[PDB]
């Protein structure tokens, strides 16, 4: 459905651009919102999909607006309307002053030093994964590695069952990518429903989890309140269960379809932090955006008080503008420009822990499965939505080609 044109909206701008469906999705998802950056695209258009809301277009503009916070307010972060007005998840909704506070805490749980700490468990899940697949000759890699070595690494961090991921991964990707069975708030109280009893028992007796930490922690210096606990705990949930789970999965798709790339990094093993940074350019996956908080005129276009701006992080680093060449990618790329994990006050907590899920996760796969290809005949299919993925990806490899380590 296409919403009416607001009163202060002129034609010239509209391009009605779907970001839960974006109609160039079989070219992949990427492609498909790189049609915003054809050269007679505006920077900053309008689409009347999803109720109406701005898109900045451009890595300048996105940045600009990402550190403009008292224009472009977090307090209504994610479009429709309606999902963005009940997403209160700590600290992404709060602007500064507040936020600040609230981010010290989220470092104690998911930053350096615990990523640091939790290495040796994540290297030994990756490599048990890997090795129980590579007598196979094939996986779904979406279901077989993509989902459970980043969500057990969390679960663990966070002390919840590994039963309990089908109905969290379930609620986390109707946040992000709606089936249209539950609303945004739906899926949100039922997250909630989930989570508060389990930070009262963790307020009643502390644990060392990730949970525990947030449920007793202090923010600056005060006592954190049970329904701010609450709204940070769903945040690092949605972090853990929909974040690095897509980005493998693009990731493994490119090396699959990329013998050339796979032997750069076999006989060039020391490129791989390299090569992470430029596929999380590449194949970067997040959209989220802000709320005016007045009537502002940017880049010679009026917005309105309360309009919403989508500001897609995916989109910065493959403007052309930013990167020459930018759908190609090279591992030796000498200033590899992005926003895959944000820009301004709400730069991501969960990079240090995502990008060593990447690094070992490529380190690990092409030391024992270094050969691999698309399953026969198929045809990846990419979902888009705030954050984007892989609907599948089946995966061969001849098993005498692979292995053991
Ligand atoms: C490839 C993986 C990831 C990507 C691309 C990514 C991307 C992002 C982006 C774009 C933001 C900023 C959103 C905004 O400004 O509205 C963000 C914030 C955040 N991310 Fe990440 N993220 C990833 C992994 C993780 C993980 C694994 C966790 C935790 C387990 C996590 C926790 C957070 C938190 C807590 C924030 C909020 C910071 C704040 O609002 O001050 N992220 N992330
Ligand atoms: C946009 C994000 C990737 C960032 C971390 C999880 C996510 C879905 C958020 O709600 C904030
Ligand atoms: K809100």
């Amino acid at each position: 459905n296409l919403a009416p044109l607001p009163p202060h909206v002129p034609e010239h701008l509209v391009f009605d651009f779907d970001m839960y469906n974006p109609s160039n999705l079989s070219a992949g998802v990427q492609e498909a919102w790189a049609v915003l950056q054809e050269s007679n695209v505006p920077d900053l258009v309008w689409t009347r999909c999803n109720g109406g809301h701005w898109i900045a277009t451009r890595g300048q503009l996105i940045r600009e607006a990402y550190e403009d916070y008292r224009h472009f307010s977090s307090e209504c972060p994610f479009i429709p309307r309606e999902a963005g007005e009940a997403y209160d998840f700590i600290p992404t909704s709060m602007d500064p002053p507040e936020q600040r506070q609230f981010r010290a805490l989220a470092n104690q749980v998911v930053g350096m030093p615990v990523v640091d700490k939790l290495e040796n468990r994540i290297q030994e899940l990756a490599c048990s994964l890997i090795e129980s697949l590579r007598p196979q000759g094939q996986c779904n890699f979406t279901e077989d590695y993509a989902e459970p070595f980043p969500i057990r690494i969390f679960m663990l961090l966070a002390g919840l069952p590994e039963e309990d991921i089908p109905h969290l991964k379930y609620l986390t990707d109707q946040m992000t990518r709606p089936d249209g069975s539950m609303t945004f708030a739906e899926a949100k109280e039922a997250l909630y429903d989930y989570l508060i009893p389990i930070i009262e028992q963790r307020r009643q007796k502390p644990g060392t989890d990730a949970i525990s930490i947030v449920a007793n922690g202090q923010v600056n210096g005060r006592p954190i309140t049970s329904d701010e606990a609450k709204r940070m705990c769903g945040l690092l949930l949605v972090g853990g269960l929909d974040t690095v789970v897509n980005f493998l999965s693009f990731s493994m798709e490119f090396l699959a379809k990329s013998p050339e790339h796979r032997q750069e990094l076999i006989e060039r093993p020391e490129r791989i932090p390299a090569a992470c940074e430029e596929l999380l350019r590449r194949f970067s996956l997040v959209a989220d955006g802000r709320i005016l908080t007045s009537d502002y005129e940017f880049h010679g276009v009026q917005l309105k008080k309360g309009d919403q701006i989508l500001l897609p992080q995916m989109l910065s680093g493959l403007d052309e503008r930013e990167n020459a060449c930018p759908m190609h990618v090279d591992f030796s790329r000498q200033k590899v420009s992005h926003t895959t994990f944000g820009h301004g006050s709400h730069l991501c907590l969960g990079q240090h822990l995502a990008r060593r899920e990447i690094i070992v996760t490529l380190k690990e796969w092409l030391t024992r499965i270094p050969d691999f290809s698309i399953a026969p005949g198929a045809q990846i299919q990419h979902k888009s939505g705030i954050v984007s993925g892989v609907q599948a990806l089946p995966l061969v490899w001849d098993p005498a080609t692979t292995k053991a380590v």
